[PDB]
């Protein structure tokens, strides 16, 4: 009928796992990274498939040339062997596109959250049941779509939250410092060009919720200055405001993707000296 689909926020999961597993102040090589990635995939694909989600799509963060969102906001998104990791991870990903039986969503200037957001939308409306593997609360924006569950890999629990509308609107109005997205109360590039004497004016929860439950209320509860910022942040926070062309590109990338026959798997594992895994290919 309609195959269950698991969408894995993979860039987050891989790195997050690496940070926790790879000790600080030690070199990270292509071998360590390969083991960790493939093992992470095995442990997660097993969770997905065991639940009826059999079509696995990996979504990667790619900011080599930046972010398509910077087209609207230039300010958007402006020890440990970080270099060693990214270096080896970028090379293992290419091996995934080559041998592994997964659709790897990888487009320059496109974020994993984009592919997920678009694909979760496309296939939820096509009658499929969708499992999002991620701890990112932002995906609660998609929990509104039918047959959409989210599984936090690290803490091994489900993500259940209408209260998602409030969550979304909060970031839309108050911004998200982690991405340099600013409040509507201040100038767009506040986080990038902030002077020391400055800080952001607060946003009353009443107004946030009022607008959240009814967005037409942004026209009356916000000033013209704040309402202009609102319309900006929408493209930066709300998945619905992902430009059609971006989604169109994402979908087309998914459609045209050619999977490698599972025969390449075994030969690959051995090639990479992963013999202690060729007996678990049935789990990939």
């Amino acid at each position: 009928y309609k195959e269950g689909i698991c969408l894995i926020d993979f860039s987050q999961i891989a790195l997050s796992t690496a940070l926790v597993n790879f000790p600080d102040k030690e070199k990270i090589n292509l071998s360590m990274v390969r083991h960790l990635i493939l093992n992470s995939i095995k442990f997660n694909v097993k969770k997905a498939k065991t639940l009826g989600y059999t079509k696995i799509v990996l979504c990667i963060d790619n900011a080599k040339s930046g972010y398509w969102r910077r087209d609207f906001a230039y300010y958007y998104k402006k020890t440990w062997d970080w270099e060693g990791y990214f270096e080896s991870s970028h090379k293992v990903i290419d091996e995934l596109k080559a041998y592994m039986p997964y659709i790897v969503m990888d487009i320059d200037k496109y974020e994993a959250n984009d592919h997920i957001a678009v694909l979760v939308k496309k296939f939820s409306l096509e009658g499929h049941k969708i499992l999002i593997i991620s701890s990112d609360g932002d995906f609660t924006q998609l929990h509104k779509y039918p047959n959409v569950k989210q599984w936090s890999p690290m803490h091994k629990k489900w993500v259940k939250i209408g209260s998602a509308e409030i969550d979304c609107m909060t970031k839309i109005l108050k911004g998200d410092k982690k991405d340099n997205v600013a409040s509507v109360k201040v100038r767009s590039d506040f986080w990038f060009t902030r002077v020391e004497g400055e800080r952001t004016p607060s946003m009353k929860t009443s107004i946030v919720e009022a607008i959240a439950n009814d967005r037409e209320q942004a026209k009356v509860l916000l000033t013209e200055s704040e309402y202009n910022r609102y319309k900006e942040n929408l493209v930066l926070i709300d998945f619905d405001y992902i430009p059609d062309n971006i989604a169109s590109n994402i979908v087309n990338y998914y459609n045209s993707y050619k999977l490698p026959p599972r025969g390449k798997i075994y030969s690959y594992f051995v090639k990479a000296g992963l013999s202690k895994l060729t007996n678990s290919i049935n789990e990939f």
